[PDB]
């Protein structure tokens, strides 16, 4: 997020290079994906630009698919939040500037010096931290569509018991691959460890090589009525 601040007094960004843009393609072409993939692009794009930003998106590489989704969940997160909150903690004045908008947001009809221009002036209107939260969220989303990183949604909550989350968990998994030497331990210490604390407080003094019958009983059996944690 290259960022320039004029002697005088006047904020200006940095204009982007084909070397960031193109690397990053470079990469995704390079193999496909990753979940490093997902903090580079927002750590590149950290309140940068609504410009480059565009840019970047648009050089994934040709993914339809996430291009329709991200644009798709970006109209719908702004429509829904307006519905919501039709209004932000700073009025404006008759003849001043205006409110943001899921049409000024998105890119399309906003133009650099105007963005700029809101998020340098009062109210605190930052239209980057909505961009790039919105535009990460579906990345996520698309890129865990098609990669393993959809196991990592399968974690142990209050909203439902450990019997439940646990039989998601190497359901997902074993739901494409999941099949060779991870019933080993490999999977034995991801359940573990995405384990609600209480039972992994017994996990880990029950002892080693602890089999499945053992813990379960324990986390179960824990305390009297076997009751799972409380909820938020």
């Amino acid at each position: 997020m290259p960022i320039v601040q004029n002697l005088q007094g006047q904020m200006v960004h940095q204009a982007i290079s084909p070397r960031t843009l193109n690397a990053w393609v470079k990469v995704v072409e390079e193999k496909a994906f990753s979940p490093e993939v997902i903090p580079m692009f927002s750590a590149l794009s950290e309140g940068a630009t609504p410009q480059d930003l565009n840019t970047m998106l648009n050089t994934v590489g040709g993914h339809q698919a996430a291009m329709q989704m991200l644009k798709e969940t970006i109209n719908e997160e702004a429509a829904e939040w307006d519905r919501l909150h039709p209004v932000h903690a700073g009025p404006i004045a008759p003849g001043q500037m205006r409110e943001p908008r899921g049409s000024d947001i998105a890119g399309t009809t906003s133009t650099l010096q105007e963005q700029i221009g809101w998020m340098t002036h009062n109210p605190p209107i930052p239209v980057g931290e909505i961009y790039k939260r919105w535009i990460i969220l579906g990345l996520n989303k698309i890129v865990r569509m098609y990669s393993p990183t959809s196991i990592l949604d399968i974690r142990q909550g209050p909203k439902e018991p450990f019997r439940d989350y646990v039989d998601r968990f190497y359901k997902t998994l074993r739901a494409e691959q999941a099949s060779q030497e991870v019933k080993n331990a490999a999977t034995e210490t991801l359940l573990v460890q995405n384990a609600n604390p209480d039972c992994k407080t017994i996990l880990k003094a029950l002892g080693p090589g602890a089999t499945l019958e053992e813990m379960m009983t324990a986390c179960q059996g824990v305390g009297g009525p076997g009751h799972k944690a409380r909820v938020l």
